[PDB]
């Protein structure tokens, strides 16, 4: 109920079509539903739609479509594949799906290979994993070529960047100031060759 209001408040510089913020609003009380944290993941979600390079993403770990959901409605001409383990959380993505209409959004259940992942993506999410490296360990056969890992911190991870295995790179470190509220949205490739 007034979970809104702060997102609202809390969207003081991102712009919203009423049609992105109706679908938005419903998500929320579908995720209520389902259930501060939720109103400060959604915003999260949302500051970093801008950086996701490409057409085609895969949200990995997903749950009940966080950050997924929230991107999707931010990024209309993207696609997002939300991917889960468990059934029950991808049934929910099909109602909230159906309820937001979001037609660009493919709920999944698969574990991380189960999933073809023949056309690759162009940017690969998830806030699943302990680290960095556990994150593009995990992943590693989901970005094409020239795909990214995106990876939402907190403070700087400097540790967790030097724990990454030799054939990742960082291509770029977004410092967030918006919102303690630190942010810090690394970018990692894979290295070539």
């Amino acid at each position: 109920m007034l979970n809104k209001l702060s997102l609202l408040l809390k969207d003081a510089g991102i712009s919203l079509t009423d049609h992105q913020k109706n679908q938005l609003i419903a998500y929320v009380n579908m995720l209520h539903k389902w259930n501060e944290m939720l109103v400060r993941h959604i915003l999260d979600s949302i500051v970093v739609a801008p950086y996701l390079q490409g057409e085609r993403f895969i949200d990995v770990g997903t749950g009940p479509g966080l950050p997924g959901i929230p991107l999707s409605i931010v990024r209309p001409e993207a696609h997002f594949t939300l991917l889960d383990s468990l059934g029950k959380r991808v049934r929910f993505l099909r109602q909230v799906q159906h309820e937001l209409k979001l037609e660009n959004i493919e709920p999944v259940q698969s574990r991380v290979e189960e999933f073809p992942s023949e056309p690759p993506f162009d940017g690969v999410i998830s806030r699943a994993f302990a680290s960095l490296n556990d994150m593009v360990s995990w992943c590693h056969h989901l970005p094409g070529e020239q795909g990214r890992f995106y990876a939402l911190k907190g403070q700087m991870p400097e540790d967790e960047i030097a724990l990454l295995p030799e054939e990742y790179q960082v291509e770029s470190v977004v410092k967030l100031q918006v919102p303690d509220g630190e942010r810090h949205l690394v970018v990692i490739k894979a290295n070539k060759i």
